[PDB]
């Protein structure tokens, strides 16, 4: 029952500025013009919906991003990829160009039970007025593709990445009912498989 749960002051820095927010979820930048976020965020959103690149709640955010593409994982996994269109719908500090106004995270190699890890992502976002929050805790299971971790988590952090204390992306938040009863949460863990699948679809040039 870990929580420690931090207001991000400044979104405009790494790692706070690899991550994207839908409108009830979030989701974080892998590579030029891709995101990835999990199942229950694609299966609610279309191409040609939007994302917002890591708002601080009114202070501002890096733009609002058209999605150009959805490819969910064919394995069972609670995850999915998202192509963004580069130019922006309404533009960031940095201008209209995505790859600009955000910086993608890198794969870890591995992670270990009892490692310390972080949530980034938009816990209710209505009620905090899409402020992004870090929520700070341990990793209690690593089963094949499961990573349980203790770390409070609320709706909306459905899609955050769950990254390692150098801040490199171990998993995703799942985005469908939990455990029933545990404190604790779930993420798909980042495979060799699920590595492979989501580096084959970040983009690499202009058409
Ligand atoms: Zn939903
Ligand atoms: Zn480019
Ligand atoms: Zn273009
Ligand atoms: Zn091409």
């Amino acid at each position: 029952m870990e929580k420690n749960v931090t207001q991000v002051k400044d979104t405009n820095n790494f790692p706070y500025n690899g991550v994207v927010s839908f409108k009830d979820a979030t989701g974080f930048v892998i590579g030029k013009n891709t995101i990835i976020t999990n199942k229950h965020v694609s299966k609610d959103y279309k191409v040609g919906d939007r994302i917002t690149a890591h708002p601080n709640g009114d202070k501002g955010n890096g733009g609002i991003y058209k999605i150009k593409s959805i490819s969910d994982y064919p394995g069972d996994e609670d995850i999915s990829v998202m192509n963004i269109e580069e130019q922006a719908v309404e533009r960031g500090p940095k201008g209209f160009n995505f790859n600009e106004n955000v910086q993608a995270f890198n794969f870890a190699k591995d992670a270990k039970v009892d490692d310390k890890i972080k949530v980034i992502g938009y816990p209710l976002p209505a009620q905090n007025s899409f402020k992004q929050f870090e929520s700070t805790g341990t990793i209690k299971r690593i089963k094949d593709n499961i990573l349980n971790f203790d770390a409070y988590i609320e709706p909306g952090n459905s899609g955050s990445p769950v990254l390692n204390s150098n801040n490199e992306v171990i998993g995703v938040v799942y985005g469908g009912i939990g455990k029933i009863g545990s404190e604790y949460n779930g993420a798909v863990y980042f495979t060799p498989q699920i590595k492979d699948f989501i580096q084959k679809h970040i983009e690499q040039h202009h058409h």
